[PDB]
């Protein structure tokens, strides 16, 4: 565990991620996609043999001894506002599983369903808590990665409002 686990956001792209795991914000099918996956795909290409795994799950494969837990947050233009929420929360389940199976001290992760699979709406506040839901209770070091100026701004007021 990190001897202060804490959370923290930069903005930059998480295929340069610091931290000793990355979460992808993965289809279903393991295909290279677009956004996020495909700098994933780019960065870890060999991460993505038998990724494929269903909405509201994650699989984690290695490329090399380096750990990519492909998680598959819903899309929102396909579910209900109902189904959806409770498929992203469960994507953000798997996760905290994994990275505590991997025992590792950090993890970088995105806003799963923020993107291409927000259906059109702002799901940073939804997304961002069900991340804290999910990872509370991990002691790895969370750093969260986004593209976005104002975003950057808001993820940050909402992890220092908890400190
Ligand atoms: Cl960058
Ligand atoms: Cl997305
Ligand atoms: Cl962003």
């Amino acid at each position: 565990g990190a001897m202060a686990p804490s959370y923290r956001v930069k903005r930059m792209d998480i295929a340069k991620n610091d931290e000793e795991c990355v979460v992808n914000a993965a289809n279903p099918r393991g295909l290279p996609g677009d956004g996020v996956c495909k700098a994933v795909y780019k960065k870890w290409p060999e991460s993505f043999k038998n990724s494929a795994t269903p909405v509201g799950t994650a699989k984690t494969v290695m490329c090399g001894t380096y750990p990519v837990i492909h998680a598959v947050g819903p899309n929102f233009s396909n579910y209900t506002e109902s189904e959806g929420d409770r498929e992203l929360a469960a994507a953000y389940r798997e996760v905290a599983k994994e990275v505590t199976r991997l025992g590792v001290n950090s993890v970088a992760i995105p806003l799963l369903s923020t993107g291409v699979y927000s259906g059109g709406k702002d799901r940073l506040t939804q997304s961002l808590n069900h991340l804290f839901t999910a990872m509370d209770s991990t002691d790895a070091d969370v750093v969260i990665y986004c593209r976005d100026k104002e975003w950057e701004k808001k993820i940050s007021e909402a992890i220092q409002m908890r400190t």
